């Protein structure tokens, strides 16, 4: 994330941290304790799952560690206009919930009124390193003119645009598949954008999460 600052210890109980290869990877959302929403692009093999962390640096004793046991990619997906960008993970073992582990709820409403938007996440920030402290930054949803705009062609509608004009705070590469929160309630996914990351102009791209509601539903409800 660029141009935001460290986040507070407490707000972010349902950020999750993706790795690969002992890597970190993604981020994603806790939404059940069973499951965690991330982006479809960011699948990869053998996916363990950080819930619980602040510092990635250190051994946290609120941390609690998962492996992959199912990975649901949106059968829609594709790949190269990133649309449908979706994956849902079934943890191992499911979230022991405490102070700094709670899922968020999803936003169902794709006309929902305008409310007070941030973002969150452990990738690049503006000097191009990786930080060891999560990263938050506040932002507006753009208008789908103005961001069919910015990517012509590329936008569809599941698909919802979002940034800052003062400063281009924006997510970058390690924050996809982390939170676009509006509310207190899900509304997207960290999925594209601008390349070098910052939003003045062309706004981040991410899924559309009220879209997903039934997908979503039926996964965790299947067998
Ligand atoms: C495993 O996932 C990845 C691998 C390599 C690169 C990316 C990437 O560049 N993502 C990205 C770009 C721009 C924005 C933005 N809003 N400006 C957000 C995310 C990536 O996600």
């Amino acid at each position: 994330l660029v141009h935001g600052g460290p986040c507070d210890k407490t707000s972010h109980p349902y950020q999750a941290a993706l790795y690969t290869s002992g890597h970190l990877l993604c981020g994603g959302v806790l939404i059940h304790p069973l499951w965690v929403l991330t982006a479809a692009h960011c699948k990869k093999p053998n996916l363990q799952v950080f819930l619980g962390k602040h510092n990635l640096g250190q051994q946290e004793s609120s941390q609690e560690q998962s492996s992959v046991v199912r990975a649901v990619i949106h059968p829609d997906y594709d790949a190269a206009s990133h649309d449908q960008d979706i994956m849902l993970l079934r943890l191992a073992r499911p979230a022991k919930l405490s102070e700094l582990i709670q899922p968020l709820p999803l936003e169902r409403d794709c006309s929902a009124q305008t409310t007070s938007c941030h973002i969150l996440g452990w990738g690049k920030t503006a000097d191009g390193d990786f930080p060891d402290t999560i990263q938050c930054a506040y932002i507006h949803l753009v208008s789908r003119e103005e961001c069919e705009h910015a990517y012509p062609g590329q936008i569809t509608q599941n698909m919802l645009c979002a940034g800052d004009e003062k400063y281009g705070k924006d997510s970058c590469q390690g924050d996809s598949g982390g939170p676009l929160v509006c509310g207190d309630h899900l509304r997207g996914l960290v999925s594209w954008g601008n390349i070098p990351c910052g939003s003045k102009e062309k706004p981040g791209v991410y899924t559309n999460v009220c879209r997903y509601t039934n997908w979503i539903q039926k996964t965790i409800q299947a067998k």
